[PDB]
């Protein structure tokens, strides 16, 4: 009956500081299909986000994709944040710079 969703942080360009590029937060493969996403920098949940429309393929595959516009900084922390079934969890965007 439930599956709990696969997540995925990152960035569309390899991260570079100082120069604009996108971050993204991939979920997939939760049952049940009722899910909330946010992106977060320094704590603070981003403006200006954008969401793709609850896709579902093969008879079971649920997905939806987040993101943002971003630069990168030194000190910076963004996270995406998930919950499912009452549970908030937190991913890192974790590059190497």
């Amino acid at each position: 009956k439930v599956s709990t969703p696969k997540v995925h942080v990152y960035s569309h360009f390899p991260g570079e500081y100082g120069k604009p590029n996108t971050l993204i937060c991939y979920v997939s493969s939760f049952h049940p299909p009722d899910i909330s996403i946010e992106l977060l920098k320094n704590g603070q949940v981003m403006s200006d986000t954008k969401q793709t429309d609850l896709a579902f393929e093969k008879g079971w595959q649920f997905h939806l994709t987040k993101s943002v516009a971003f630069t990168p900084e030194k000190g910076d922390e963004y996270t995406c944040s998930v919950r499912h079934m009452k549970e908030t969890k937190k991913f890192s965007w974790e590059p190497n710079m």
